[PDB]
């Protein structure tokens, strides 16, 4: 748990999240809990040209290493972090269908079993608030209270977990059912969902 | 046919799933016949890190080897062997196209010729049980008796073939009738089909 | 112009067929104009697994090597031959775009000015036939004959050219076409179109 | 900054660009402002078979080198540039998404605040003339007065910037906002933009 071998996986995220194409258009960024703030991807840098020392240390006052710009949108990784104290990593980008679904401005539904995953029978979408504003952070917290990942409205996504490689793996499974969902709205709309209960169950039984 | 021979080929059969796309959100599990049960993948370990070793024995009576855990999904991989006993490899997974067409809970009509390949004129969607349960396994069962493959409602697809190539090479096609069905079925409904006769003829055919 | 050296590109057109993605559910099958009559993929072997030694030459005759089957779509093959003397080389896949609107039956109409690429104002949709067959055949002959590109209702597509190169270059192309018109016809029907007399200036142009 | 090292950029430009996806039908051409007129990449020559030495040199006059045949779509290339003195880099594709919403010829209204990077609150849509005329050159230099980057009815999409890297950035970043303008146009009409005021907001904090 050194430093530079948190800033390793940090970057090997990044390759992966491009790798599975969540990463389109350059934005996301990638924070894990570190110290008394978190470590998280600078602004600028295409993920490609990253080294292990270019990784950003941003204490728990907002102060961030001299010399060195973090994401432009650190603000709200650091909001995940508070509001979701088990929170241990955080993956943010711009994917394609969870996006589409957040212009929409709707939240995802129980249309497939795996919705549970992220702690409930849905996938909210937040406001839309400028990006890098603390209001856009207060939204992003009060979403998190109860879920570990959430749609932002006119934006993209954020989800949260205990490692990076959970996070990943979360925030590429609500793709699928973004993706999901919008294939069949534009069949069907309502989308069939499963009630409730039976979300009550597939959760007491994960 | 060693075990070993056998174990790199399910690994080999899932990488390969990935590669091919079938396998998002990692929750694909693919198993083969042997001795009087079956060879697993385990449930937990992605992909990736899959050696020889992790796969799992299961007998006919349902205990897998001491300390293994065998997929969450492995009972309805042995009620497709118990269903179809010329079956020799199961492949599952939650592809995003089959899961939509599962979502809408319809079955995949003849709109393309080689819907025949699973055995008649559709690929059905078996209704929805909670996963892991003896009612799921029994909806799958039922679904597979005239069918080599089955969708299933809210959750994805379980194609069952002579060996694990043909097992992948099914589940890849129906995944490829699934995407040509949702996406002219936005555009009109219902979808031009070919009459059973002409199937009739592509099955005495094939 | 060794046999072996077409026997290459042949299998190298198959790869890289599949690497763009033309080729899934392994159903597509390449010819060369040769001797008198084509050298064509084998049917069963799956194109990994390809040698030159696998070709099967099929003399006008339409008797093939001993010992070696062809594909089993190869009679539209010598077809296309037959009807296009120009053609030297032929490309057939079922490429999920051009297979939906194959199943629509409808023709691509000039969406984009690079429809003259196949030679006129139009993709035509050939009608439906069992595979394998000499009706199939005759309807293949008849697109043919103004068009190097047509679909094949239920079924897929067909592109003819001069070398395996631009064969597979159009078929690439008319594939893009499909994807626009069944993403455009999503939205709205008809789709716009460019006039006759502006697709009558690209060909001259071309 | 010598010919050579600007010949090998537009190579990897083209390369990466047909690794994004934004190359297919292998249509798009980039050039870089060099002395008095442009680099090009040639007609003819498919990007995988391209040299420094076959990148062809037009002068502000129009005069191409001896014995090389530029891109076909040189004309408006040049075109951009004076139309656009800050402009440094051009890139040029027939990308799917960006050349489906050509096809309806509708501009990408504010869906995602990254609308701005383009330099308002759209990405226009210059109406169709044949390509390679001093028509369509027109066309495009009066899209790109107020913009870096437009559509071009029935046709595709032509990006500029400061170098290749932010070109192709921004190239593939309209391609993704055109996805998402399909996307959720197939599911309501009109789609949800985001307000003048604050697109004013994030321009002003870009
Ligand atoms: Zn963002
Ligand atoms: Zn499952
Ligand atoms: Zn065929
Ligand atoms: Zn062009």
């Amino acid at each position: 748990m050194e430093r530079n071998k948190l800033a390793r996986q940090i970057i090997d995220t990044c390759l992966e999240m491009t790798r599975l194409g969540l990463n389109q258009g350059t934005a996301g960024n990638v924070s894990v809990r570190y110290q008394d703030g978190m470590l998280i991807t600078p602004t600028g840098i295409p993920y490609e040209k990253l080294t292990e020392s270019h990784i950003v240390f941003i204490d728990g006052n907002g102060k961030h290493e001299e010399g060195k710009l973090p994401s432009s949108e650190w603000r709200f990784h650091m909001a995940a972090y508070q509001s979701r104290p088990d929170a241990n990593a955080v993956v943010h980008n711009h994917a394609v269908h969870c996006t589409a679904v957040s212009i929409l401005n709707r939240s995802i539904p129980a249309i497939h079993y795996m919705i549970a995953a992220a702690g409930g029978n849905s996938i909210p979408c937040a406001p839309y608030a400028t990006f890098g504003t603390r209001e856009l952070s207060e939204h992003v917290a009060l979403a998190l209270k109860n879920r570990k990942a959430t749609l932002l409205q006119h934006h993209g996504l954020i989800a949260c977990e205990v490692n990076l490689e959970k996070a990943l793996w979360l925030a590429h499974e609500v793709e699928v059912l973004a993706q999901l969902y919008l294939t069949t709205l534009a069949i069907t709309d309502p989308v069939p969902v499963l009630s409730d209960e039976e979300i009550a169950v597939v959760l007491e039984k994960f």
